[PDB]
């Protein structure tokens, strides 16, 4: 149609902006019609690799090894200090947390301890990474946690996705597929009720959509950013949905050019749903 070809020639040109590796999966989650660009390709997830470690978390809740109820006793030695962690700052000498309070924190609010808290919990990055295969999503490593990430700028490339792995998961997730009722509604509350990436996903939709959703981002090193990421389910006025993963990576532009590439790419498929 040239509606799509229409569609996909804005895609290129908008991704071009970002004068980087750019993939795209997009997906209309109802009707099943999907769209990439490089969709196939590895870019670094950053802090969308909170998503698979959450579905992991809650299907040890399904199983009955954890309880989203259980208190998690945070030592100061497991708030690592310089990491991004809102629960270090607001409770510096450590504290007792709900299993469900720390994964809101981790997927809302991406704090970086409670990552590392949760995958301690579950077994750590070679548990959650056996799982996610398990499932059928081939094409993602999880081979680092936060702590390890910070250690050197080459180690968030070993925490790898494709724009079509990640839109898996996003499918699987709005279809329930891995967790129980109780469970996923609560993932995607917390993915809901996130104000990370106002620029990126949201960044031209009206202001009350509803984004279930999850961004990564790296530091900007030798000029270069190796990640800028918006990944998740955006309901449309009709009621129906679509998943939409951008993944901006290695990249020389700025933060504005980079967010606006995902931005405009996300308008981009809400407009041209009917
Ligand atoms: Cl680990
Ligand atoms: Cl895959
Ligand atoms: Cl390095
Ligand atoms: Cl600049």
């Amino acid at each position: 149609s040239a509606q799509d070809n229409n569609t996909r020639q804005k895609v290129n040109e908008i991704a071009a902006t970002a004068r980087g590796h750019v993939g795209v999966a997009m997906m209309s989650l109802e009707n099943g019609d999907t769209m990439t660009l490089n969709g196939n390709d590895h870019f670094p997830m950053q802090s969308v690799f909170k998503v698979p470690l959450a579905i992991a978390v809650l299907d040890q809740v399904d199983k009955g090894k954890l309880s989203l109820d259980q208190v998690i006793h945070i030592t100061k030695k497991e708030l690592l200090p310089f990491t991004w962690s809102p629960i270090r700052e607001k409770y510096p000498e450590g504290t007792d947390l709900k299993l469900r309070e720390v994964l809101a924190y981790t997927v809302s609010q991406s704090d970086n301890n409670g990552c590392d808290i949760l995958f301690n919990l579950v077994g750590g990055t070679a548990y959650v990474e056996q799982y996610i295969h398990g499932l059928g999503v081939d094409s993602m490593a999880i081979k680092a946690n936060e702590e390890r990430m910070a250690s050197a700028w080459k180690v968030q490339y070993t925490n790898w996705s494709s724009p079509l792995a990640t839109l898996q998961l996003l499918k699987g997730i709005h279809t329930g597929k891995y967790l129980s009722k109780a469970s996923n509604d609560f993932l995607l509350k917390i993915m809901k009720e996130t104000t990370t990436g106002p620029k990126r996903l949201r960044g031209m939709l009206p202001a009350d959509a509803v984004v279930a959703h999850k961004t990564g981002s790296s530091d900007t090193k030798d000029g270069l950013t190796a990640a800028t990421n918006d990944a998740g389910i955006v309901t449309l006025p009709d009621g129906s949905h679509l998943a939409i993963v951008v993944f901006v990576s290695d990249t020389k532009v700025n933060e504005a050019i980079r967010e606006g590439v995902i931005a405009r790419i996300t308008r981009l498929f809400w407009d041209a749903a009917n």
